[PDB]
């Protein structure tokens, strides 16, 4: 079966959102007008995802954003949700002429009778994207003539620089949320860059000619140290002083790498500058993004880091106008891209099937259901964790498992770990009443070409549902190699759910 | 709920059972018992049975017993199950949900309804994730009927350590690492004695503090010791084969040797089980083993004994600096030899490589994988479309994805440019796809893609087939989809390996 009934419905005045490119925002309000199987007018239930289609098609990296409009059908509309996007399959399980195109057939009187449940027309619904809870709607172009069109937002009307209007709109979705005023950041960035070209005048001690990569980097680390003494970078100096990602040597690497890929054709064209900078490593140094967090999350500190790296790029071009102009506009856009990724709902490492990457290991739950410990029944469950490592053989010392005195137990007979198919039994001992430690009975190593499947088996004695009160941890702790001695900790996060 | 494809009736059905030391002869006089799954266990694979043969009180370093072959007279039904939850099994097999599943399997009622005319039923389950073997679960009463022959007694081989067991398991592969550990043990002793008599060796042993020093000074000193020791004629191959791969550098031998000395106390040093347990949780053993980048590089007896001999000497030098040094040549060698055999056995076993099936590809801080096994298969022999999902993230700071290299076959297989896209934490990003040649298409995201801790992408590749003609090997150059990371001028290459399969 191909139609998801749980997601299909009829509704009066069905509304959705369409991301509109610049120059079409006014025109589209006068009516919706024009694979072939999927030729239709596209919309979404989520106005923020709509805004992602609004950017200039000739300059998708750096161009202006048009707007979003809300389209509405009068009367009754059937939303038919599909469990697949393979049309050949669809037409098969829906008995249609496998010759005629799907979105053509979708708009016919015959289709709307069979599937419309008495609505005036059908709209197809599909998952918008992997990792998204939004949907996309596919409208037959002729039926789409029935839509009235309202402006939800015109980004150019805001009259803001770059893509700030679009990204500021999207930050609305999250009310943690990076909601920065980029106007302020552009202004503070300008003033700090000029307030610093005025000790910083180590421009004398600079070769001012081509030199060697190691030489340029060396001099740029010194320049970075001197720059950070300036009081207009004082907070930056404080917040970048420990984390090795934010060290002057990484600012220097970044700046050097910018200098080598930016030629004159590139620097005069913002789209081309952004494409060039977008494929470099190291931007996390400038952005203050490390270990899953956006540390530079204030307008002032972002302006400092941008201001500092603008200066270093300036210094770095002679050794290997653009710095304060197109370099800043481009970097700002990439900041906005990454901040938006971190604002969107997303499973963190070790949750669901997202891998946990640490100390050279990669661990993950094998399937989503593996990461759920079901409750409310007596009996058994099994849960599979995949484990490998990037290069040389790294040991697995054991695993820490949650236990509930009397209501949840490790099944020490079915709990085991298998290394490239070799089944290894475990010896499990309670640490206390809430934690059991299981170690392999022979040595477990993983590495390139050597993986393991840890199979965790649980036994429930009570039909009683588990209460959060009862469980201390929310993760299974896999122990890596020993390195004050401690094991590398690899965390698989689970969720307690009722059977269903 | 029953896997008919894996179920069958067979005459003289046999299987293998690994047997602990002390039970190799007595088990042959009959299968006797010493709750849903209480039964006698066996496998179709005699080398996995060998895996169950090690002394239960010294599982890391203890002796291995043997394997016996058990056979049922007459007709046996192998009933293969698709799940291992007993409750699920009794329900869906409309049978008693009070009596233990395995006690029921030996009753006449069950044997009539599921035996297909055989005298007894044996349950069949997958042996383990990553294995093509099965385990058999035999009812204890019915197992009384089993005839038991000896397949191997590892003790009767009279070899040191667990050499006999691992040499047996190496047969399964006829690449295959099949080392003569007797030779290696002998060459190792010889080199250690021959290196202990060398002029510049002993000369560098005098420059030693021979006193507890700091860690860093122990490493500096052990690094010098390593360099000096490598000039000796008996380590000459090691000097050549360790000269360039930084994993095999003197500084990693020295960090290993220091880690050994720091965790080996006096009680540990005198017990092999406890030394193996301690040594088995250290990082860096790939340095001594010559294992890196998915390959066992030290794969000759001579080079393996050179690395172990050198490592033994360095541990001897590290013990005073950071509690008798006789550990270095007794239990340290015996223990490390066991760890070698464990890892060699892992590499000898069939296994999908990184980027094959759903095995992650880890490179340059990135992790990429096919989302599902079917994603990794480009099906052929039909006109139409397919979709393939690739997961992408990175370990810490934001790393870019510049594009993907996709295969094409002029006139038969093409990239569906409208369905191919990438999504970043749910943000959908269209791609611009251009052909490089008639065999390779490059697609770039239309907005910047970064991944890192907490930011993952889903690359969705869509193919369209214009012919129903099956794709021929002579048509596809590559066997991988090439995901390009950051630019260093060359891109970080992340490979996802696919297989071409007709339809099912």
């Amino acid at each position: 079966d191909v139609v998801d009934s749980s997601k299909s419905f009829v509704m009066e005045n069905f509304s959705s959102y369409h991301g509109t490119k610049p120059g079409y925002v006014d025109s589209i309000q006068k009516g919706i007008q024009k694979d072939d199987d999927w030729e239709g007018f596209y919309s979404t239930d989520n106005k923020y995802d709509a805004a992602g289609y609004s950017v200039d098609n000739e300059n998708p990296l750096s161009g202006k954003a048009g707007g979003v409009v809300k389209v509405t059908y009068p009367g009754l509309t059937k939303v038919l949700a599909l469990k697949v996007d393979n049309a050949e399959t669809i037409k098969k399980e829906l008995g249609l002429s496998l010759t005629e195109p799907l979105m053509e057939q979708v708009g016919t009187e015959e289709f709307i009778k069979r599937f419309g449940d008495g609505a005036s027309r059908v709209v197809l619904s599909l998952p918008f994207a992997e990792g998204s809870s939004s949907v996309k709607y596919i409208n037959n172009w002729e039926q789409a003539k029935a839509l009235s069109v309202e402006l939800e937002i015109n980004f150019e009307t805001r009259g803001k620089r770059g893509q700030d209007a679009m990204y500021e709109y999207m930050a609305q979705a999250c009310a943690s949320c990076i909601n920065l005023d980029w106007d302020v950041i552009r202004d503070k960035t300008k003033t700090k860059i000029e307030s610093l070209k005025e000790p910083i005048k180590k421009m004398s001690e600079s070769p001012n000619k081509t030199v060697s990569e190691e030489k340029a980097k060396q001099y740029l680390e010194e320049f970075h140290q001197t720059a950070l003494e300036h009081p207009e970078l004082s907070e930056l100096k404080t917040v970048t002083g420990t984390n090795p990602v934010f060290a002057g040597a990484n600012y220097a690497a970044w700046a050097v790498n910018v200098a080598q890929v930016i030629d004159s054709e590139t620097a005069d064209n913002l789209e081309k500058t952004t494409a060039a900078l977008s494929i470099l490593p190291g931007i996390g140094s400038v952005m203050g993004i490390a270990d899953g967090a956006v540390h530079h999350n204030t307008e002032e500190i972002v302006a400092q880091s941008i201001a500092l790296s603008s200066l270093m790029v300036a210094q770095a071009i002679p050794l290997v106008g653009f710095a304060a102009y197109n370099f800043v506009e481009s970097i700002i856009n990439l900041f906005q891209v990454v901040h938006n990724s971190y604002n969107r709902p997303a499973y963190s490492p070790g949750h669901k099937t997202q891998p946990f990457l640490h100390d050279g290991y990669a661990v993950s739950w094998n399937t989503v259901e593996d990461s759920i410990i079901r409750t409310g029944f007596q009996g058994e469950s099994g849960h599979d964790i995949k484990i490998t490592a990037e290069n040389t053989p790294l040991p697995i010392a054991g695993v820490l498992l949650p236990t509930i005195p009397g209501k949840l137990d490790v099944n020490k007979s079915k709990t085991h770990i298998s290394v490239n198919g070799r089944k290894i039994r475990m010896r499990c001992r309670a640490i206390d009443g809430d934690v059991t430690f299981c170690r392999p009975k022979s040595p477990v190593y993983v590495g390139n070409g050597v993986h393991a499947n840890l199979h965790v088996a649980f036994h429930r004695s009570s039909s009683e549902k588990i209460h959060s009160n009862e469980i201390s941890s929310d993760s299974i702790g896999v122990l890596g190699y020993q390195k004050t001695k401690v094991n590398s900790k690899l965390s698989l996060f689970f969720e307690i759910k009722s059977m269903a």
